[PDB]
């Protein structure tokens, strides 16, 4: 019994699966963007081992040096899923310092299911202890793993994040966006 | 291992948990619904056992009688949980014929997680058969209501509504709404 489950499926079904192949084309819209270099196109999804997040990115505890900054929104796509309601989503980009070099832009969000780990060991500890919130977080990981390449019109869309509360996510991301295809 | 385990459990921490102590309360913002009777308070959850809906609740296939009209919507609530993200919840007021007496006022809103186990039967009938999909709303349903019956702030507030999709919602709702404590 994984929690855990539930909560990659949702996020998959309820949000990645229509986001993710669309997501370089809603970036294309913007000319900034359409002119920028150093821009890789996935989605990283940030994985903070202890499941949480209280604040923007830049300047944040993940970011001691100061080296992520906000850039701006992509243009949201529009979708509707009850057939009911219409939703819009948009993605934030963040420029990352290369010393002297130029900077890249990236799409950066945290996993927000994993919220939901978080609240459930902090309000239900009966239910999940902090032992297990972190073995659910790998489960989480995986599950999501398996589902994402799974889907083909998912492949090279995204790259998993995951850290410690103790890393310096612009070293993380800096290693990552040179080590992406681009 | 039951998928509708971490469904039940985002649904509450990420929406129930902190609408439904307010849901009368925002209700009450608006003059008429203060100056209307026999308006019940408590959200109607919607739980078709084939996890299936495509269009608005009034005339639909769940109302051949026509008997539901859509009245408004609820002021809205704001809530952060990310820390960083800003949300407005607001909820949709039905009104529901009662013969020739004074009509009803209810809250009526699907699970939707639920869509999840429908798309995930549709897509990956693999992972979710017909029948497995049938068996995961009724631990879905279960695991809902130890959620919210473990919860003191939620007593009262909410109604679980279970239906097959051949039955009349508004003839369903005129007897939850005349069982009702108001």
């Amino acid at each position: 019994k994984n929690v855990a489950d539930g909560l990659a499926w949702s996020y998959y079904f309820g949000y990645l699966k229509f986001v993710l192949p669309e997501l370089e084309k809603q970036i294309e819209k913007t000319s900034k963007f359409r002119s920028k270099e150093k821009f890789v196109k996935k989605m990283f999804i940030l994985i903070p081992s202890n499941c949480f997040w209280d604040d923007k990115i830049p300047g944040s505890d993940y970011d001691p040096q100061n080296r992520i900054t906000f850039e701006g929104n992509t243009e949201p796509l529009e979708k509707t899923r009850g057939g009911v309601f219409l939703r819009h989503y948009k993605h934030s980009v963040y420029e990352i310092k290369d010393g002297e070099n130029e900077p890249w832009f990236c799409i950066m969000e945290y996993a927000t299911p994993l919220l939901t780990l978080y609240d459930m060991s902090v309000a239900q500890p009966g239910e999940l202890s902090r032992e297990e919130r972190d073995a659910q977080v790998v489960v989480f990981l995986r599950k999501l793993q398996d589902i994402l390449e799974g889907d083909r019109a998912c492949q090279g869309k995204y790259e998993l994040v995951t850290f410690s509360p103790d890393r310096d996510l612009a070293d993380v991301m800096l290693r990552k966006l040179k080590d992406s295809e681009l």
